[PDB]
Parts: structure tokens; sequence; C-alpha cells
């Protein structure tokens, strides 16, 4: 009862559709309204709520925000929420009193809260933004209330553990021996599709995909925000995720479609299908969905001889995951829900899904008069964002082959092309090794002179 007038204090405008939307259904009957949408002065306000604690939004907030404010623009405006004036007195004690009792104390305790959870679950904000820890700290160190005492102290904790985790591999059971085919170790020079085994193939490419999965946080998926101007800031984990996926695939192709002798192109073509076998024992449905996108390319798709030249249960194995994409992936999201962790996800399909929710959602429930900021929209992309998470937990009882790892995160099929320039170079070699006409396929020799026999993907070493 008294609050500051809003001239002093902008949280404090009425509540009207101007500036705040709340479902209005059978859920947001009884508990905590629900927030459709609002200012961001309102999504601030009801972040940091005198009357109730909303850890829900509170988690939200955190996971989406980056879509509608920068990490900057929020801690001004909590701090613009910590510093609120004292009412307009009546005329000349009493009211002074339960305002700092039942708004300032309760709103400042919510503020220190959400400077826990953002701390706590968001400090790559942090990382990636020294000036922003400097505020943060400052502020923090600022605050006296005798209340307020053991939040400073927990955040200062915090902050102490999270800084000390960027300065200072162990096995629940014994991880299955390395395996070798012609390739040996300290030789990365020899290191190929064709020579390494394709069973550690396999296994490095998982170890890598699972750690590079396992690096995403779903704030780099809110908003669409890895394909917008502060990509690099905001996505760094994904982006390099999806610039492995890139290169991985057009590797695929490239072993495929530069292989002009067609007996090595079909040895090519097995191998990557036993690639694609061991792939789907180790739940690796990312590498699975890799190979299948490099075989439905435009250049690799056209080589019905190499197809036609498979054997029938390689032809099947290939199939069969084939038909995991088809139909919005039905087949696909089946068999993920199936499976015992450890596994690695195809990303694909969350970046498919949250780029159409962006572009199938406003931004704004209207920019006429104020930015009203559609929150419901980043409550959807969340829940998305939310089944990231699940999976990022159960690491693999696999060893890392450090010269295998080396090779896979250097993988560079592009070279200095442009992706386009590669891959009208992938479609013009195609078109040479398997030409449009009813014609034999053409008979190039090898220029390598290794065995294309595969050791198979049995371990042998295993043993
Ligand atoms: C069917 C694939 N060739 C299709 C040929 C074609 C070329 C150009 C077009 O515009 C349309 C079709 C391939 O052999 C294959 C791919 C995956 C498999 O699991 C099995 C086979």
């Amino acid at each position: 009862l008294r609050l500051p007038s809003p001239e002093v204090y902008r949280f404090v405008v009425k509540d009207s559709e101007e500036n705040i939307v709340f479902e209005d259904n059978l859920q947001s009957r009884s508990g905590i309204p629900i927030i459709k949408g609002g200012t961001v002065v309102k999504l601030i306000e009801r972040l940091t709520y005198h009357m109730y604690a909303d850890p829900n939004f509170v988690r939200t907030f955190l996971t989406t925000y980056r879509s509608f404010c920068k990490p900057q623009e929020l801690l001004s405006l909590l701090i613009e929420r910590f510093e609120i004036p004292e009412p307009e007195p009546t005329d000349a004690s009493a009211d002074l009193k339960r305002f700092r009792k039942e708004y300032v104390q309760p709103v400042q305790l919510r503020i220190l809260n959400v400077f826990r959870h953002w701390v706590e679950h968001h400090f790559y904000d942090f990382e990636r933004d020294l000036y922003l820890l400097e505020r943060l700290e400052s502020f923090i160190s600022s605050v006296r209330g005798k209340a307020m005492k053991k939040w400073v102290e927990s955040i200062a904790k915090i902050i102490r553990r999270k800084k000390q985790a960027q300065a200072n591999i162990t096995f629940e059971s014994p991880p299955p021996p390395i395996e070798w085919h012609i390739s040996k170790p300290g030789h990365i020079e020899t290191f190929d599709l064709m020579t390494l085994h394709p069973i550690e193939i396999a296994r490095q490419l998982t170890l890598l995909e699972s750690d590079l999965y396992r690096k995403v946080q779903p704030s780099e998926l809110v908003g669409s925000v890895w394909t917008k101007e502060d990509k690099e800031i905001n996505s760094p984990n994904l982006l390099k995720m999806i610039r492995h996926t890139t290169n991985l695939t057009l590797w695929f192709e490239k072993c495929i479609v530069e292989a002009e002798n067609f007996e090595e192109r079909v040895a090519v073509l097995s191998r990557i299908i036993e690639i694609l076998q061991v792939f789907q024992d180790l739940n690796n449905f990312n590498g699975v969905l890799e190979i299948v996108s490099a075989v439905n390319s435009v250049s690799v798709y056209r080589l019905d001889h190499t197809f036609e030249a498979l054997q029938e249960r390689k032809r099947k194995i290939l199939d069969e995951a084939v038909e995991l994409s088809q139909d919005h992936f039905k087949k696909y999201l089946v068999k993920l829900k199936s499976i015992n962790p450890p596994c690695v996800p195809f990303f694909g399909i969350y970046l498919t899904n949250i780029l159409k929710t962006e572009e199938g959602n406003n931004d704004f429930l209207t920019r006429h008069g104020k930015d009203l900021i559609n929150f419901s929209k980043r409550r959807k992309v969340a829940e998305i964002t939310g089944e990231i998470q699940q999976y990022q937990n159960q690491p693999y009882c696999l060893r890392i082959e450090p010269d295998m790892r080396r090779f896979f995160e250097n993988l560079n099929p592009m070279g200095s092309a442009s992706e386009k320039e590669f891959t009208d170079y992938l479609f013009n070699k195609s078109l040479e090794i398997e030409p449009r006409n009813p014609k034999q396929p053409p008979r190039f020799p090898r220029k390598s002179t290794f065995s294309l026999k595969s050791p198979g993907i049995r371990p042998n070493t295993g043993r």
C-alpha cells in the first residue's frame, strides 16, 4: 500500500493490455497467473514479483531472455528493479515500515534469487562478457541489507566455484580396446576413410559428436539466434556442432564421388554403411543421419550403378537408416524413445522444429505504441530446447584415440572453396563418374593402392 509513482519507478505502472497479457484459460484458474507477453519492464516486474515466488518463470526467463533482451540490459533492468524509491509521504512513519517489509525486501530477495539462478545455470553469459561480471560483482558487493547477507554470500560462492572450474575422463567400467586396420598410430598422414578401422571411425566420431552435443546450451537455440548477427556469441557450441555436421557430411560425399574407380567406389560406400551400422549400435543417431544426408545429396543420390552393386544386406541396412528420416522423422522419433543412453540424438531435427516455431509465431504481440514481447512463443521454444538436455548427462564408455580425434576435428573437405563451389565440384565429378547416358559406367583406374577389403565391424583386437 503506497508505492513510488510510476514516474520514478517504471515497474509499478498499472497492469493493462498496453504492457502485460496473461493466459485466460482453465489452467491459469488459480496458482500463479501465466504470462503470455509484456513489455520487458513488466516481464522483469513479474520475474521479481513481491506477492509470490515464480521458479518456473525464472527458469524459462533465464533460458529464453537473450531472444528479446541483451545480458547487459537484463543486469541494468534488475539493478533498476532493486533501486526502489520511497512512496510520496501522506503529510507527516508507519507506511515506510510496511513498504520496506512487504514490498522492498521481498522484491530485493527475488532479484538476488534471479542473480543466483543466473550465475548457477547461465554463467556462460559472464564467461562471454567480463564487463557483465564486473558490473555484477560491483553491484552485489554494494548490497548491505541484513536479510540480503546470506544471498550475497551464496552468489559469491557460486561465482568463486564457476571461476575455479575454468582453471582446474573417468571410466565406470572397462572401455573396449581401440581397433586398428591399415593406418597405424602416429601415422596421421596415412589416415583415410578406407585405412582406419570402420569400428574405430564410428567410435571416435561418436565421442567427438557426443562432446559437441553435450556442450550445446538451450539458449543457443532460442530465438533462432544461431542464424542472426550475434550468432558467434549466442550459439558458439551449436555453430561448432553444425560446422562439424557439414564437414563430415561433405567428407562422406567427397570420399564417394572422388572414388573414380567403380570397385573402389562400391567398397567406399560399403565401408560408410559399415560405419553407419556401428553408429547405430552406439545410438549415435547424429552419425546415422549425417551418412543418410550424404547418400541423399544430389551428387551421391544419382550414383545408381554404385548403389545397385552393394551386397543386398548392406543395401538393406542403408534403406532402413534412410527410412528413419522419412515422414518428418516418424521412425527416428520412435527409435530414439526406445534406446538406453548413452546416445547422440540427431541435432538437425531440433533446429528444424525451432526454425518452424520461430518463423510461425511473432516475436511481438504488437510493436504499436510499445514493444509487447510474445513470451508464450519463448515458453514453446524452451519446451523444444528442454528435450536436448535429457541426453547430455550420459558419457560413452569409449577411449579417445587422440590422433583420430585430431584427424576428425580437422576435416576440411571444402579446402579453400565456397560450400557452393565445392558442391558444384561434387556434382560435376558425379556426372563424370556416372554420366546421364544408358551405357555401363566408365572404367577409371584406382589412384590408391590400399586393399579394398573391410576388416568388418566385429571387434578383432576386441578378441
Ligand atoms: C535411390 C537413389 N537413386 C535415385 C536416382 C535419382 C537421381 C536423380 C533424381 O532426380 C531422382 C532419382 C540411390 O540409388 C539410393 C539412395 C539411398 C538408398 O538407400 C538406396 C538407393
